């Protein structure tokens, strides 16, 4: 009856423009397809994905009194996602993304959408974790202040560092206080080294470094060699690779909370990620339980 | 009341400031504030003419959009008389990448058109009764309005923007306007395109802007194209979006005031230079005082 998985942060709005190619050669203007601001940033996708897979999720994030804020509220209402909007003077998180015909995405992340005085109230975290098994913390503020509290709780914690430097100190509090750490490998100087470093802090059981259509790589606590997983071919054209890594997290966690072995969890993630690559910005979509369990 | 009737061009730009154009491929950049704003070609011309002290009226189709909200708020805030016609296609919109030098890569939404849309003749006739001039933006249903305008006692201007000089859809605008403005960025043969507007159309003069290099003008009855020089902005160049529209505003302010061609060209250059100094975080147009000295 209560929250099974608490999702912290990551609520926002992407404005997608489909472009002929990336990098886009300079002109005064291109005529593009329909431009339509939608909710569905990393916190929105992890929530939707987990909920579509049948888990009782709660989603909490700071939210502006914005037209962007309206979109996020409507997103959760539309997909039946339990949601708590916290006030903030900074405004709702935004990005402008350029999507190529191959599904590749160039995100322009608004970095002004932070108020240092924002906090996820301790009582709210406590209320939604009273019977919960897992908390996913998005790397958006004020997520950096929540791990003193979560570390004392009988729940597992996961995070997604996305295109982490491997060096940028800001993501460390996330990377070093999470049992399951996810991240992309596109901005890593040394993938293997970053993965080993996250493990050498003595908290994470595994690290996953995703590599798009190549699948990705994983490192398990106490193991020396990194493992790979294969990407799954989508049953539809790759249109928009936005939310794939979030879909991967959702799929993986579904298997994690169901006691599945690592390889199955990785399989779930890959299938969910491939599905997400086939969804336009014109609709919101997350893979369903039945389809996730369909391949062998 | 009204001096100038502005038709079309009501829309919303979403600006993202980027380190360089063209933008090399990365998964993500961290950029400054992204804040959708009203102020496409029609909104800017209206505000420019209004700021300079002319009596304006702006008419365009508008969607029951969040974008529509921004547009309506814009006209109210700046006190621009405005009449929104309903449309099912939605409010026009673009995503613009703006570099540190003010250069802009616009991403125009070409889906915001409904073929059944029309400017109602009775609304057109009503606002052309006392108007001396009508400016028609090249957005639909603009292409259906020149039959009525042709029989009215008003001068007509238009702005063709980054026209091919070949795309047939703009020809109805280019060939039925007293004053034809356009950008020269996409022109293979600037001079030929200008003369073609003179010969096939009824333009009394044609202006092909060229950004910081000024632009080109061709006058009916003359053989050679003239040049005008750009004026340096008096504040840092931030966002060149709206420069061309400001040029039209400054030019018309003098044109409707019977000022010589050289004076009108100069006003536009100043107005356009000023336009490049306004952020996407503010709406701004040059006033009478700053323009006249
Ligand atoms: C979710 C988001 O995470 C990442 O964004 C982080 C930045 O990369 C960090 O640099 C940091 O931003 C700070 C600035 O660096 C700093 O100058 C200051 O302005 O404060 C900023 C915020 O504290 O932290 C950011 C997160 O808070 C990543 O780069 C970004 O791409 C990620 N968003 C993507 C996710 C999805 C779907 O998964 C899309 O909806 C978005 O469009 C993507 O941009
Ligand atoms: C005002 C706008 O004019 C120009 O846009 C025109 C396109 O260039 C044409 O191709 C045509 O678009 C049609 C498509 O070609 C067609 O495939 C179909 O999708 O229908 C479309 C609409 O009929 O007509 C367009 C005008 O509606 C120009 O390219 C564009 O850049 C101009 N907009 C700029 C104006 C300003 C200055 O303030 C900025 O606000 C905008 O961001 C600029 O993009
Ligand atoms: N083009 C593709 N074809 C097939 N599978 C894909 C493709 N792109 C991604 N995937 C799968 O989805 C996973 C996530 O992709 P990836 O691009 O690495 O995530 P991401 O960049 O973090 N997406 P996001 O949630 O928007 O930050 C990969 O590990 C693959 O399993
Ligand atoms: N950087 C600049 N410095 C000085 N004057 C400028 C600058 N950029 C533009 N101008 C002036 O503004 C005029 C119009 O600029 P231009 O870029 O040609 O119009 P535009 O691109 O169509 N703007 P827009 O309304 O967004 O379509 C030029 O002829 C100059 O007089
Ligand atoms: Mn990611
Ligand atoms: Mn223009
Ligand atoms: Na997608
Ligand atoms: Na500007």
């Amino acid at each position: 009856e209560h929250t099974d998985v608490l999702v912290l942060g990551g609520a926002g709005v992407d404005t997608i423009a489909y472009v002929p190619e990336l990098p886009l050669p300079f002109q005064d203007s291109y005529v593009v397809a329909a431009i339509e601001p939608r909710a569905g940033q990393t916190g929105d996708n992890v929530a939707l994905g987990l909920h579509t897979l049948g888990l009782r999720t709660m989603h909490v994030d700071v939210l502006g009194d914005d037209p962007e804020g309206d979109l996020v509220r409507a997103f959760h209402t539309r997909h039946g996602l339990p949601f708590a909007a916290l006030p903030t003077a900074a405004g709702t998180k935004r990005a402008v993304n350029l999507v190529g015909p191959d599904g590749r995405r160039l995100s322009l992340w608004d970095g002004s959408r932070e108020a240092e005085e924002d906090r996820y109230p301790a009582a709210l975290i406590a209320a939604h974790t009273a019977h919960a098994r897992h908390v996913h913390v998005c790397i958006t503020p004020p997520g950096q202040h929540v791990f003193g509290q979560l570390n004392d709780l009988p729940v597992t914690v996961s995070t997604d560092l996305h295109n982490w430097d491997g060096a940028y100190e800001g993501f460390e509090v996330y990377a070093f206080n999470a049992d399951l750490v996810f991240l992309s490998a596109t901005a890593l100087t040394d993938v293997a080294a970053t993965m080993r470093r996250v493990i050498d802090r003595g908290r994470a059981r595994l690290v996953v470094a995703t590599d798009g259509a190549h699948g990705g790589s994983v490192l398990v606590r106490g193991e020396t060699e990194v493992r790979r997983y294969a990407a799954v071919a989508p049953e539809a054209p790759v249109v928009d690779s936005n939310g794939a890594g979030d879909a991967f997290v959702s799929g993986f966690l579904f298997g994690h909370l169901a006691g599945e072995p690592l390889e199955t969890c990785l399989r779930y993630g890959a299938i969910a990620g491939a599905y997400a690559c086939t969804i336009p910005a014109t609709r919101a979509g997350a893979i369903d339980r039945a389809a996730l369990l369909r391949p062998a």
